């Protein structure tokens, strides 16, 4: 109550934060790229910066919780918190971030092809993994992992990029039960997710098995896996029976297909993460050396 939770309401002040461009609205708000110029000189640093769609009082205590777990995170693969704006006069809460300028992986992938093979997809592959075990340490859960929550630096380097429905667990519990579901990324989510709202390490491995499904789909039209799941269960089918004829399919081995090109090897990866046994899916630190393992066997 008296002394309020530390903070540097100073450190970005709206009067010295330009904008430059909207770079996206979506579930996840709003990001823009702006320029901090406290010289008002027209330089500064390009920083990304994020905000609600809706500002209700929800969704900004949630917001507050995303900033929070973004701070505490500093690695090498996971987007870098600098700060928070306290805009409209210290009435408003933005999120300042370092600015990665090749956007999503879900967008980079389609659109800059011509720099993409399969060395470098084994190379985000590993970076992916290694993110994933330092938000292990953390006993955070990441519960939106996806090619289109994972930002691209450069052509050398991606990161995991947003944080929106990252939950911390339970000190004496090794899984969180979500209870207030929202929006759910149904085709990410593992059997348990979508029977029992279970949420663990093991079910963000689930999800990189998709993960590492789009990266070799390289985002092909009419192979995401949206598409390749309701292809399996029915263009037809809408609302509630999308999920359960999911569930039924995943529980009984109904898996999406090999990508065309990709090795068999890849695809085991894939298919070990997709495990309805929780406790055989494996770690991402036995991912990361794996996947190493693998580019550091090529010739060269
Ligand atoms: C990305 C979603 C769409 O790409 C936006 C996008 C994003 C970036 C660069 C280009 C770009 O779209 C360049 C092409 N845009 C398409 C429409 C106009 C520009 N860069 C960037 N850098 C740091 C943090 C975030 N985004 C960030 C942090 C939290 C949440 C998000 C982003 C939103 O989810 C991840």
């Amino acid at each position: 109550n008296l002394y309020f939770q530390s903070m540097d309401p100073t450190q970005f002040e709206e009067r010295h934060l330009k904008f430059l461009q909207q770079l996206g609205k979506g579930n996840f708000g709003s990001v823009e790229m702006c320029r901090y110029d406290p010289l008002q000189d027209n330089t500064g640093e390009v920083v990304a910066v994020k905000k609600l769609q809706h500002s209700t009082e929800e969704h900004l205590r949630d917001f507050e919780r995303e900033i929070e777990i973004l701070k505490s995170l500093q690695h090498d693969n996971i987007v870098k918190y600098k700060g928070v704006c306290y805009s409209a006069g210290r009435r408003n809460l933005k999120l300042i971030m370092e600015y990665l300028p090749y956007g999503s992986l879900r967008d980079y992938l389609q659109k800059h092809k011509e720099r993409i093979d399969h060395i470098k997809l084994l190379q985000y592959t590993s970076q992916i993994c290694k993110g994933m075990e330092y938000l292990g340490t953390k006993r955070y859960i990441h519960r939106d992992l996806a090619t289109r929550n994972i930002l691209v630096e450069n052509e050398n380097r991606v990161k995991i990029g947003d944080f929106g429905l990252t939950k911390v667990l339970p000190q004496d519990k090794e899984y969180y039960k979500v209870k207030e579901p929202g929006e759910s990324p149904i085709f990410w989510y593992a059997p348990e997710s979508l029977t029992e709202s279970k949420f663990s390490v093991a079910s963000d491995v689930w999800s990189f098995g998709v993960v590492l499904y789009e990266l070799f789909t390289y985002i092909e039209k009419s192979k995401s896996p949206p598409a390749e799941f309701m292809r399996m269960i029915g263009n037809d089918k809408q609302g509630q029976m999308i999920v359960f004829h999911l569930i039924e399919l995943l529980k009984n081995n109904g898996r999406l297909p090999r990508p065309d090109g990709c090795p068999d090897e890849i695809y085991m990866i894939m298919t070990e993460c997709w495990n309805n046994n929780v406790n055989q899916r494996p770690s991402f630190r036995d991912l990361a050396l794996r996947v190493d393992q693998i580019r550091d066997n090529m010739a060269g």
